């Protein structure tokens, strides 16, 4: 049968099933309503930034019709919805005056998802930092961000935290130092060789620092002034996709061993045991900063439980570890990936060439992650597939693969789940085709189809099948 024996019955009791979102990726209106710009919104609007010069002006407009969808995601039988406040419709300069009519739309979202009896799940960052915190501040590259951070955060407790119970902090700060200060193909476009500036071998570890300094912060905050009151949570969001090893080797298992531990031992080590990887104590040395005692104490427990956005899995292959003049985070792994075992690829791509489609890393991850970090709580806060530009409305709409992405995938989870791992809820990316970042509208996420033309909503076969499997 379709489900593949999937149903609510085949998860633990009160297993919590959502769609996600991001604000510039849906809201649109991103010069209207008084939001300020975010450093997405510069990046966007320079020509050749994005495909087909594309921006998140418009988007799926969602600011204007978020009634339609969460009447939506409530007929495809959803519990929660995990969705973004853009930090610059809240303070159009980071700091100081507040959006009245931003903090409003906000409201009006949160309240009208409690009356149709959806649970927001609320990230307070999705890479879209105010662009007047980068051009005073240095963004994420200044200690300060804690400050500023916090009292963003601070103000958003205080706002909608009586009825906001399940927050997180940040998306995927590895993608951020990676993209962002490595590679420099995401702003700020840092990198040895950009022409903004920067430094791939050390910048990376100095915002991931920043970014685990600056959510401790806010968990303080929220944890001394708000939770007695409020008697929430507060998380973040890390994205992990699997890593095997090549083969049995010692040095391809160590490779496969290494990328886990530069990938999400960056942040979980800290977070659960209040210091960085060994290995990267080990390798990266005096380009990564140390935590005082006191900073270690603040991070580690800081996190309520641990969103987990997962899509694909690789091979590592590994090398004998060599000394080396360090040239970036990338490097500093010393591993060598491989797409095929045995004359056959990890799997079939969907139209990301970074998605390889892998059920059972699903597992891998999951399962990893109880076994190494005292099965912390995990939440799944994003896993999906893409298709392509240019198909036709029905051909959207006939999803079959990513139908058979999700019953591979979630028949993983419930394996990794049934053999004890304390995994709290699952969330889809995405409710809706969305702005895929350097991709724009050429990369359709959403098991709701929407036509960039109207901006009509059209449910696909991915969202029956949801609505099928999560009838209750
Ligand atoms: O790449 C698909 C999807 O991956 C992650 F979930 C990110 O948080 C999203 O912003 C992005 O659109
Ligand atoms: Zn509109």
């Amino acid at each position: 049968n379709w489900l593949g024996g999937l149903s609510r019955a085949a998860f633990p009791k009160r297993f919590v099933f959502g769609t996600v979102t991001s604000a510039y990726q849906v809201e649109g209106m991103a010069a209207s309503g008084g939001r300020g710009p975010s450093i997405w919104d510069a990046f966007a609007h320079t020509p050749g930034n994005v495909a087909g010069n594309q921006n998140g002006d418009v988007a799926t407009d969602q600011y204007h019709r978020y009634k339609e969808d969460v009447n939506l995601m409530k007929s495809l039988n959803f519990d929660a919805y995990r969705f973004s406040i853009s930090w610059s419709r809240i303070f159009p300069d980071g700091e100081g005056r507040v959006n009245q009519e931003g903090v409003a739309y906000y409201n009006n979202l949160i309240n009208y998802l409690l009356q149709k009896g959806i649970t927001p799940y609320v990230n307070l960052y999705h890479y879209d930092l105010p662009l007047a915190l980068e051009k005073k501040y240095g963004g994420w590259l200044n200690a300060k961000m804690a400050d500023l951070f916090t009292e963003y955060a601070d103000f958003c407790f205080k706002t909608f935290g009586n009825r906001v119970k399940h927050w997180f902090t940040f998306n995927e700060p590895r993608i951020v130092a990676l993209l962002g200060y490595d590679q420099g193909t995401n702003p700020p476009k840092r990198c040895t060789k950009c022409a903004a500036g920067g430094n791939s071998a050390t910048e990376p570890y100095i915002v991931a620092h920043n970014f685990l300094l600056s959510h401790a912060a806010a968990v303080a905050r929220y944890r001394t002034k708000y939770q007695a009151a409020q008697q929430g949570k507060v998380g973040i969001v890390l994205d992990f996709n699997w890593y095997e090893a090549l083969s049995n080797s010692t040095e391809d298992q160590a490779a496969a061993q290494r990328a886990r531990d530069f990938h999400i031992g960056w942040y979980l080590d800290p977070l659960i045991n209040g210091h960085y990887p060994q290995i990267m104590q080990d390798l990266v040395k005096d380009r990564l900063p140390k935590f005082t005692p006191e900073q270690a104490r603040l991070v580690k427990g800081s996190a309520d439980y641990i969103g987990i956005n997962q899509y694909t899995a690789s091979y590592m292959k590994g090398q004998q570890l060599m000394q080396q003049t360090p040239t970036s985070y990338s490097a500093d792994w010393q591993v060598t990936y491989v797409f095929a075992k045995n004359g056959k690829p990890i799997g079939p791509q969907a139209n990301s060439n970074w998605l390889y489609i892998v059920p059972w890393g699903m597992y891998g991850c999951v399962n990893y992650i109880k076994q190494k970090y005292g099965n912390p709580t995990v939440v799944i806060t994003s896993n999906g597939m893409d298709q392509p530009a240019n198909l036709s409305r029905d051909q959207y709409l006939r999803d079959t693969t990513r139908v058979h992405f999700y019953r591979s995938y979630l028949t993983q989870l419930k394996k990794a789940i049934d053999e004890g791992a304390n995994v709290a809820g699952y969330f889809a990316w995405s409710l809706l085709d969305n702005f895929e970042w350097l991709s724009g509208y050429t990369s359709k996420f959403g098991i709701v189809y929407v036509d960039f033309n109207t901006l009509e909503r059209h449910p696909k076969a991915s969202a029956y099948w949801f609505r099928d499997m999560l009838k209750h």
